[PDB]
C-alpha cells in the first residue's frame, strides 16, 4: 500500500481523560482528535476494541467481533435520564478495573432498563435493525455472555454438554430463557459501535486515518470458538489439544506459552477462510488500516502441546498464508494490513509481507544495544519506506523508563548515532522528544508515537509489562494533560521533516 509521508500518535481510548473510571467514546476522545489534527497528525493507533476479561488484555477478548462495553459513554444515556451516574472514588490517571466492574456494569444494566421504559420507537427500531444487521456474530455472542452469568462465570468449554455442543434444543431455551439478559448485551453492542461511528466520522472529517488492532489468535474462551469449534485444535471436550507460543530464545531457554487455540487451516481453507474475511470484514468497519499481531504466523506457528507449562517441546507448523491473503485481495481487493513483524522473522514471511505491500514496523528503543548492522537504526529502513517507525511499542516501557534502564552502551551509541543525524539533547525528559526526531528524519512513510513519550512519562505510565501479573492496560491522561504546546512541538517537528 502506498503510504503518505505522515506521523500519527498510539492511544489506546481507554486512556482518555474524563469521569467515571475509563475513557470512553464521548467528548474528550473529539477533544483528542482535534488535538491530533492540530499538531499536524493524521493517523490515531488503538490497539484490539473488544471485551475483556480477567487480567483487563485487549489481546484475549471474549469475542473477536464485540466492542468493548466499557469504551460506552454513559453520558448520553444520563442525559436521556436513563440513568444516573455517581464516582465511587475512581483514581487518578489509572483504570482500576475492579471498582470500573462493579460500576460500569450495573450502570450499563441500569441504562437499558431506563432505554425499554423511555426510548422512542425509532430508537427502539435502530437498535432492532442492528441487531438483525449483526446477527451472524450478534446472536452467539449475546447468548455466550447471557449464558455466563447462568454458570457462574464458567469458560464456555466447562458448561452442561446441551449447551457447550451447542445442541439446537439446548439452545433455542436458552435465549428464550435468557431474552432479556440477551437483549441487553446487544444492547451493549448496539451503543458501541454507535459511539465509534460517530467518532470514526469525526476523525475522518479532520483527515484522520484511524489504525486498528487484531491478534493473529482468538481467544479460547470467546463466543466464536464456541460457535465454531470445527475451525480450531480442541478435543470432544472443547479444550485446546495444542496452543501458541513461540520456541525458546537466547532469553526464553522456556520459550512462550500464550496459551490460544490454534486454527485447523485446512478447514479453514476449504470454506475460504470465511472466518478471517469476517475479522477483514468488521475490522474495516472500524478502521481505516488494521495492524496485526504477530504476522510471522501466516507463514508458519509454534505449536505447543496443551498439556505441558513450557513452549520447549513444540513445532513449526506452516499456514497458507499466501492463499489467505490472496483471498483477502479478492474480496476486498486490497490489503490494508500493517504487519507486526517484529523478533525473528525468515525470508520467507518478509517474501509474504512484501507480496502484498504490507508494511513492517521499527522500534527505535531496539536499534542500539548492537552495531550500525542494527536493522532498527534509520539508515538500514528498506529504501521504499514502506514501514512505520514508532520509539516504542505498547508493549515496551516508555521511552523514558527505556533510556533510564538501559545498558551504558546503549546510551552512549544512541547519543552519537543521533548527533550523526544532527539530533542533539541535554536531559533524560529529552531523550523521548530526540528519538521521535530521529523517526520523523528516516525515510519510514509513518512514524506513529505512544502520547507517553510526548508527555516524556516514566515507567509509571508503561501500558503493558509483558510477564509482571498486574497492573497492565491501566495508564490514562489526566485532564489537560495534553496541552496546545505538547501538539505545537509534534507540528513544528512535522514541519521541520517533511510530514506535515
Ligand atoms: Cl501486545
Ligand atoms: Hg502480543
Amino acid at each position: 500500500m502506498e503510504l503518505p509521508r505522515a506521523f500519527g500518535l498510539l492511544l489506546h481510548p481507554t486512556s482518555l481523560p474524563g469521569p467515571y473510571g475509563v475513557g470512553v467514546l464521548g467528548q474528550e476522545a473529539r477533544d483528542f482528535l482535534r488535538f491530533l489534527k492540530e499538531a499536524g497528525g493524521r493517523y490515531w493507533q488503538v490497539l484490539p476494541l473488544g471485551p475483556t476479561g480477567y487480567g483487563d488484555s485487549p489481546y484475549q477478548s471474549f469475542s473477536a467481533f464485540a466492542g468493548n462495553p466499557y469504551l460506552i459513554d454513559l453520558r448520553p444515556l444520563a442525559e436521556r435520564g436513563y440513568v444516573r451516574l455517581e464516582d465511587p472514588g475512581f483514581p487518578q490517571g489509572r483504570v482500576d478495573y475492579g471498582l470500573l466492574y462493579a460500576w460500569k456494569w450495573p450502570a450499563l444494566k441500569e441504562a437499558f432498563r431506563g432505554f425499554k421504559e423511555k426510548a422512542s420507537p425509532e430508537e427502539r427500531e435502530a437498535f432492532a435493525a442492528f441487531r438483525e444487521r449483526e446477527a451472524w456474530w450478534l446472536e452467539d455472542y449475546a447468548l455466550f455472555m447471557a449464558l455466563k452469568g447462568a454458570h457462574g462465570g464458567l469458560p464456555w468449554n466447562r458448561w452442561p454438554l446441551p449447551l457447550r455442543k451447542r445442541e439446537e434444543k439446548a439452545l433455542r431455551e436458552a435465549k428464550s430463557a435468557l431474552a432479556e439478559e440477551v437483549a441487553f448485551h446487544a444492547f451493549t453492542q448496539w451503543l458501541f459501535f454507535r459511539q465509534w461511528g460517530a467518532l470514526k466520522a469525526e476523525a475522518e472529517a479532520l483527515g484522520i486515518r484511524i489504525i486498528g488492532d487484531m491478534p493473529i489468535f482468538v481467544a479460547e474462551d470467546s463466543a466464536e470458538v464456541w460457535a465454531h469449534p470445527e475451525w480450531f485444535h480442541l478435543d470432544e471436550e472443547g479444550r485446546p489439544t495444542v496452543v501458541a507460543g513461540v520456541p525458546p530464545d537466547y532469553f526464553s531457554e522456556t520459550g512462550q506459552r500464550w496459551g490460544n487455540p490454534l486454527y485447523r487451516w485446512d478447514v479453514l481453507e476449504r470454506e475460504g477462510f470465511s472466518f478471517w474475511i469476517r475479522r477483514l470484514e468488521k475490522a474495516l468497519e472500524l478502521f481505516h488500516l488494521v495492524r496485526i499481531d504477530h504476522f510471522r504466523g501466516f507463514e508458519a506457528y509454534w505449536e505447543i502441546p496443551a498439556s505441558c507449562p513450557t513452549a520447549v517441546e513444540g513445532r513449526w507448523v506452516k499456514a497458507p498464508g499466501e492463499k489467505l491473503f490472496q483471498k483477502i485481495q479478492e474480496v476486498f481487493g486490497e490489503v490494508p494490513v500493517l504487519a507486526e513483524d517484529l523478533g525473528v522473522i525468515t525470508p520467507e514471511v518478509e517474501a509474504l509481507r512484501d507480496r502484498f505491500g504490507l508494511p513492517g514496523m521499527k522500534v527505535l528503543q531496539f536499534a542500539f544495544d548492537d552495531g550500525m548492522e542494527n536493522p532498527f537504526l534509520p539508515h538500514n529502513y528498506p529504501a521504499h519506506g514502506r514501514v512505520v517507525v514508532y520509539t516504542g511499542t505498547h508493549d515496551n516501557d516508555t521511552t523514558l523508563g527505556w533510556y533510564r534502564t538501559a545498558t551504558p552502551h546503549e546510551k552512549a551509541f544512541m547519543a552519537r548515532y543521533l548527533a550523526d543525524w544532527g539530533i542533539t539533547f541535554r536531559e533524560e525528559e529529552e531523550v523521548p522528544w530526540a528519538l521521535m526526531h530521529l523517526g520523523m528524519k528516516s525515510v519510514a512513510r509513518l512514524a506513529v508515537y505512544p502520547v507517553q513519550d510526548v508527555l516524556a512519562l516514566g515507567s509509571e505510565a508503561r501500558m503493558n509489562y509483558p510477564g509482571r501479573p498486574s497492573g497492565n492496560w491501566a495508564w490514562r491522561l489526566l485532564p489537560g494533560e495534553l496541552s496546545p504546546e505538547h501538539g505545537a512541538r509534534l507540528r513544528a517537528m512535522a514541519e521541520a521533516t517533511e510530514r506535515l
